[PDB]
């Protein structure tokens, strides 16, 4: 009927999910378990194109609203990934952050990194989309790549940047960036 994706991805969502909202959770594995709601369980390219046009835009959510699209249900937590980094992408615009996602999120779920860059090897099985404004950008959204391993950052950082010239956004409209784990 439909064509399977890889992997299927989950996909869930931790509302205004801040540094000091964790100040009322004292512990993060007890703020994950009592804020994140699950919404879906992408196992198509139908289901994942229906999902992403779905999905209500970051900005218009709290700051901190993320949305995680994990591998196999997998836990996006830091220690589950100790070799590896999350390559950041801020995008400006909520007009250029919906081409942004697009790419972003065919690029992992559609297994482009994986062939393009890994040479086969699943080194993403995270993708995190937070609303983070700024007093300047208020509007401005977050994409969070996660790699099992950040010897792969330097060759996912020209990918992902590469792409984003191709899918329409000039330099102004998005900065790369790295945060190890
Ligand atoms: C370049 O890299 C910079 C830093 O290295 C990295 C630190 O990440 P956060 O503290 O945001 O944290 P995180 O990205 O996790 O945010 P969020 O997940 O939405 O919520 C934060 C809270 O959630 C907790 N948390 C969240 N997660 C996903 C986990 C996890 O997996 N494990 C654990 N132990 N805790 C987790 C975390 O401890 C904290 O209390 O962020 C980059 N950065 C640079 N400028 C900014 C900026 N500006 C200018 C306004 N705002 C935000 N981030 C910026």
């Amino acid at each position: 009927t439909a064509h399977a994706l890889k992997d299927p991805w989950f996909l869930s969502y931790i509302p205004q999910l801040t540094p000091d909202t964790v100040k009322y959770d004292f512990d993060w594995n007890k703020a994950k378990q009592a804020l994140q709601q699950p919404l879906d369980y992408i196992r198509t390219v139908e289901e994942f194109w229906s999902t992403i046009n779905s999905l209500p835009k970051l900005h218009q959510l709290g700051n901190g609203s993320t949305f995680i699209f994990a591998r196999n249900n997998v836990d996006a937590s830091y220690e589950a990934f100790p070799n590896g980094t999350r390559v950041l992408v801020d995008l400006y615009k909520a007009s250029v952050a919906e081409k942004g996602m697009d790419f972003v999120l065919s690029s992992v779920l559609g297994e482009g990194l994986t062939y393009d860059v890994f040479n086969g090897k699943k080194v993403c099985d995270v993708v995190r989309l937070s609303s983070r404004p700024n007093q300047e950008s208020p509007e401005l959204v977050r994409l969070e790549v996660w790699l099992s391993d950040q010897l792969y950052a330097k060759d996912v950082i020209p990918y992902i940047r590469k792409g984003l010239n191709e899918a329409g956004l000039s330099f102004t409209d998005f900065i790369m960036g790295e945060s190890t784990f």
